[PDB]
């Protein structure tokens, strides 16, 4: 990828922008509205939200007050754990549309696997897909197991798997499984919620390039072929974060970053989050 | 208790109405606002919401629109999982106050224990309690061990433990432990989210008494000395639900209902939901 507009093709030929804005822990109304606006105005073409983020309304208002045609925009949201099941997901989806002021979503993800209800929730996604309400359907926080089990009974293969991904948790096993299945990986907490931006191995590599630690990580994502969705509520970081198409990491750098892995999570394990 | 006004004394001498409005899955603004003031217009003096419900603004609005004195109302909210940690709990609590339009909460709860972050989530509750911004502090979906564990380092013991409780799930053990610890049990999902309203055994007992199953269940919560907070978005259900003070269940009835128990949940198990 050479710019912000750049796209990855999903197994159904839907072009998902390689880069995005996540809006988790961002507050409803103006914070979310302004962040969405600032990102779009600076060229982001991809927003990632969730029902549980509480901010679909402010995101939906950013989109509109943004000034870019809806169809040039790729909007994602997720069904929450509590609405899992066939009928309750259908209904959960429509509430997301209505808060978002959208007629369709570009991606809709199951938030978490959990225990029992995700196969029926998938059936619900598939139907919305067929009804033409969602352009792409996918999954979030799924292990190779869940995916194996999903696939027994799926009519549509998931297009995206959005998992926590960063130097500290590099997802080697799931990456190989997912690329072999034409399921695109997407990185959540790509910045490890900020916890890596003092990392000395990363700061030496940022130094060399004249870049921030956040940029390096973000470029590392791109060179591994993982869609990314960093979050910020500060406009200069939103710009700082997209400013990565003017340098590359060498194989040398890439492996060093990879040598940071502790298989280490700052958010829930999908195998421990059971409802 | 003999009326809607009736209260239980928590171990710090705070008086919590036995009966409340639960507001889970009720929509922000008009729906919330209207639910609340229909309840208050009919004598309810306790409302239970949470940060993660995201009707806290419509609740606060309905509180003020009802016209009743702050001091006569009992408002409960909860710190969500995503925001546990000492600093984030203080912050998350100021957010609940702000959008509730309250100066203090009557009760603030740890929503779920999870895995790691509850003990110092608690330190944050305690601090706010000493700053006199919360009249009572407590906990939700804690098991005997979470509580043993909390108590090893607490300066203040939980005054309320809010857990899922209904004939399918009669929380026998946990009730003995809280009773002995001076920790007030409170029932969430009291009607099992509507699942039992059609139960055969509760039906013959309702019929005999000239009440609905929902009332029978509700009277059963009280005769067990559990605070209860049924949810309805329908003003007639709200009124019905509180109309439980003019009849009583015998020892036969109580034991019959009790015998329903299947250790059966409609919501997550606290021991499984591991964030
Ligand atoms: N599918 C799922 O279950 C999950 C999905 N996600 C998705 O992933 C997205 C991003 O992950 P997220 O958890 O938000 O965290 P990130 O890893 O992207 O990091 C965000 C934190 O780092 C800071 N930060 C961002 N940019 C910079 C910068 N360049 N320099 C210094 N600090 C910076 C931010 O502060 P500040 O805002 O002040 O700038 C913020 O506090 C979420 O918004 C969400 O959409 C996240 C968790 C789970
Ligand atoms: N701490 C925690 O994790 C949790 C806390 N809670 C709290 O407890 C409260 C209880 O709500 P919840 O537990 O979800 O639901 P309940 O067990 O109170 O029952 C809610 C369901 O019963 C329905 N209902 C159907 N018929 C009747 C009737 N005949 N009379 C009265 N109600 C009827 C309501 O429909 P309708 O509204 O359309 O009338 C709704 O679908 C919550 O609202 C929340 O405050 C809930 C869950 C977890």
């Amino acid at each position: 990828p050479t710019s912000l507009k750049d796209t990855v093709k999903l197994h159904n030929g839907v072009e998902m922008p390689w880069f995005g804005l996540g809006v988790f822990k961002v507050e409803n109304g103006n914070e979310a509205t302004e962040s969405v606006k600032a990102a779009i105005k600076n060229g982001y073409r991809s927003i990632d939200t969730a029902a549980i983020y509480k901010n679909e309304e402010g995101v939906g208002i950013g989109i509109k007050e943004s000034g870019v045609a809806r169809e040039e925009l790729f909007i994602t949201s997720k069904v929450w754990n509590e609405d899992q099941g066939y009928e309750t997901t259908l209904a959960a989806f429509e509430k997301s549309l209505e808060r978002l002021q959208l007629d369709y979503l570009d991606l809709y993800l199951i938030h978490w696997p959990g225990k029992d209800k995700y196969k029926d929730t998938w059936r619900a996604l598939e139907k919305l897909y067929k009804d033409g309400k969602i352009r792409a359907i996918g999954v979030s926080n799924f292990q190779v197991h869940h995916l194996e089990e999903l696939l027994k009974d799926a009519e549509i293969k998931p297009m995206v798997n959005q998992v926590e991904f960063h130097p500290r948790l590099t997802q080697k096993e799931l990456r190989d499984y997912c690329k072999g299945q034409g399921i695109q990986l997407e990185a959540w907490s790509p910045l490890m919620q900020g916890q890596l931006l003092d990392n000395e191995v990363l700061t030496q590599i940022a130094e060399k390039h004249n870049k921030s630690v956040a940029q390096v990580i973000l470029r590392w994502d791109l060179q591994h072929g993982v869609v990314t969705i960093p979050k910020s509520i500060k406009e200069h970081r939103i710009i700082e974060n997209a400013d990565i198409f003017d340098f590359e990491l060498s194989q040398e750098d890439m492996d060093k970053i990879d040598a940071l892995n502790k298989d280490e999570r700052v958010g829930p394990n999908p195998d421990e989050l059971l409802f």
